[PDB]
């Protein structure tokens, strides 16, 4: 269920993503697929938050290389599975010494 | 926690109702009930307001 989530202005931005949801309730939809900028990430995940969306049931994937580069612990403890991916390794002694 | 989606109810014991911020669960399919004692529809208060 591709939903072209891009074309957005900033001013009615809280009505065409509660109509989003209620549109994503349709279908019952409990997975997402995100695929978008980390700076768009966080604007969707405010939002599901605020409607409740993120409890025992919601499994959500972030599809760029920047799971951690975010803020995660808001989403910490709802309840719904949250999966992306990350490519730079923070258990590595190399990047240890650069974040040293 | 996520305990304010549609399902829970709560209940706001204090007169003032509308003298903290709410919009935070304003969304969250819950429903909440309080009370005012203060009503700031009545007209002396709209021109205290101002």
């Amino acid at each position: 269920t591709a939903i072209n989530v891009g074309n957005i202005n900033n001013d009615k931005k809280d009505e065409t993503y509660r109509s989003l949801f209620q549109d994503l309730e349709l279908k019952k939809e409990r997975r997402v697929i995100l695929d978008c900028e980390r700076d768009k990430v966080n604007d969707i995940v405010d939002q599901v938050i605020t409607i409740g969306k993120h409890v025992k049931g919601y499994h959500y994937i972030i599809a760029n290389l920047g799971f951690t580069d975010g803020d995660l612990l808001k989403i910490q403890f709802g309840g719904a599975e949250v999966s992306g991916f990350q490519i730079v390794d923070y258990d590595d002694s190399l990047v240890s010494k650069f974040i040293e």
